[PDB]
This record gives C-alpha cells, structure tokens and sequence, in this order.
C-alpha cells in the first residue's frame, strides 16, 4: 500500500519512478520542444495584434490554456498512488487547493530567464503581449514567481516529486480521512529526500519558495479568473463534473 509504514528503499525508489512518469505523461508540452522553440519569438507586429484584441478574447484565450492546464494537473493526480482511494469529498478538497498550485509551478518550464519570456500559442512573447487583460500586477508576480524557480534548474524527476507534495498535502481544510493523507505525504516526503541525497542535489531544498508564497499567488490568480469568469463565463464541458461543481457553483 502506498500509505503504509516502514516504507523500504524498493517502494520509495518505485515512488520516484511512477511519480516522475506520471509527471512527463500529463504534460502538455515536451521540454525538449520549449527548449528549440525559445529561438521563436514574437514580432513587434504580433505582439500589437494581441495588444489590439478585446479583454474578452484575451480573457477566452488565457481560460482555454487554463482548462487544459487543470485538467492534466487532475489526471497526474489519479495517477498518484493512494489517490483514488481516497474519497471524493478528499480528492476534491486537494485539487481545488492544490491544482492551479501545481499549474503555476508548471509554468516555470515555458519560462525563459535570458530574456524574461514566455510560450503562448506557438512563439515566445513578454508580459506586454497580456496588455488587454489589465493585469499586470497579477502577470508580474506569475512572472517573478517562475523566474525564481527556473534558477533551481529542476530535473524531470525534482518537478515531479515537488508538484505531487504540493497537491498531497494533509493540511488541506476539509478532510475527511486526514490521518490516510499525513501517510501518504510522509512516504513521498522520503522519497523527495531520498532521491535529492543521492543525486547530491539537497541545495535545492533551502531555495524552494518559502511556505505559503505558493497558496498566496494562487488564491490571488483564482479571485481574478473567478471575476472574469463572473463577467464574461467561459463555456466549457467539465471532464471531472464533482470537481467543476466546487469550483463554479
Ligand atoms: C503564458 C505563460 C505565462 C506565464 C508563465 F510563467 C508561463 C506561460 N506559458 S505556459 O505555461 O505555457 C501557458 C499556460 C497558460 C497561462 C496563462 C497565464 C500566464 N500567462 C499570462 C496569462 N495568464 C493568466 O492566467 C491571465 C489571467 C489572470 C488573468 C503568462
Ligand atoms: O473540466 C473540469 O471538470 C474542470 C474542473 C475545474 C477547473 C478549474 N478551473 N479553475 C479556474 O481557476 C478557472 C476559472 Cl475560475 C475560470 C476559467 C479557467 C479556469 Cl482554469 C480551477 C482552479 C482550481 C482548481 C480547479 F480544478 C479549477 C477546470 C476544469
């Protein structure tokens, strides 16, 4: 079982290997092509086109990338062991706090530190391409924020193990079954650890972002896309309906 004591160095490794799996199967974007596509940047041109659209289209754009976003995030989640035996209430009760959380973290792949760019819709572009939006602060801080972790140069293995600690997290407001959860965080804990001290990558641990940055940046992204999607609702057929549900009623 995955929440099971004296967890040995078979099942840790094993947690490793299924976790970063899961990982680089419910990603969008191979980093092998954002890292050729960094050459491929926007125009002046084409940067005033997506200044020229309405709030709305950008809005419409931004949404759909999102959606998709979230729905890989809760497919790599069920892919994590114990997941599914978890209990709906559970199970909803860490994705809709843990989700975007792992969405923002995942974005610090489609970042380019040289010259402070991002991937959307096929070429790299700044921050000035969201002009229409009226959110630069907001776009600011996600850009700060996954500027601060692309200095970390996460391996596949580092990323995958850190985003699934960020969604099993026994601390989530809710819970019905706390004690199965604290179980199944303490095992990926170890193997976290155990595989950062054999790969001599333990320096990372004292520069991942401080506790509660994370939750912070995400509550305040969620309170504007719940605004937008007050305003101008977004149409979507929910792949997960329980979930949706929390989110949206
Ligand atoms: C595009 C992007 C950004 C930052 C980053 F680090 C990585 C990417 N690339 S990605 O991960 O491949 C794309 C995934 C969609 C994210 C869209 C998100 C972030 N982009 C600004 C728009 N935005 C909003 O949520 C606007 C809402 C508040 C009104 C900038
Ligand atoms: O398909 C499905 O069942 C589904 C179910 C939940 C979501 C979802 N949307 N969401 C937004 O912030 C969001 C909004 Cl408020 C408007 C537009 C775009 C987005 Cl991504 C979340 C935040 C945290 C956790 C979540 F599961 C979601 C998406 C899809």
């Amino acid at each position: 079982t995955p929440e099971a004591p004296y967890a040995s160095l078979t099942e840790i490794e094993h947690l490793v290997q299924s976790v970063s799996k899961s990982y680089r199967e419910t990603c969008q974007l191979r980093l092998e092509d954002l890292l050729r596509q960094r050459s491929n940047i926007f125009s002046r041109e084409e940067v005033t086109g997506y200044q020229r659209k309405s709030m709305w289209e950008m809005w419409e754009r931004c949404a759909h990338h999102l959606t998709e976003a979230i729905q890989y995030v809760v497919e790599f989640a069920k892919r994590l062991s114990g997941f599914m035996e978890l209990s709906q209430n559970d199970q909803i009760v860490l994705l809709k706090a843990g989700a975007m959380e792992v969405v923002l973290v995942r974005m610090c792949r489609a970042y380019n530190a040289d010259n402070r760019t991002v991937f959307f819709e096929g070429k790299y572009g700044g921050m000035e391409l969201f002009r229409a939006l009226g959110c630069s602060e907001l776009i600011s801080s996600i850009f700060d924020f996954s500027h601060s972790l692309s200095a970390l140069h996460f391996s596949e293995d580092e990323i995958a193990l850190y985003t699934a600690l960020v969604l099993i997290n026994a601390h989530r407001p809710g819970l019905q079954e706390k004690r199965k959860v604290e179980q199944l965080q303490y095992n990926l804990e170890l193997a976290f650890h155990h595989h950062l001290c054999k790969t001599h990558r333990q320096s990372i641990l004292a520069k991942l972002p401080p506790k509660g940055k994370l939750r912070s940046l995400c509550s305040q992204h969620v309170e504007r896309l719940q605004i937008f999607q007050h305003l101008h609702p977004i149409v979507v057929q929910a792949a997960f309906p329980p979930l949706y549900k929390e989110l949206f009623s």
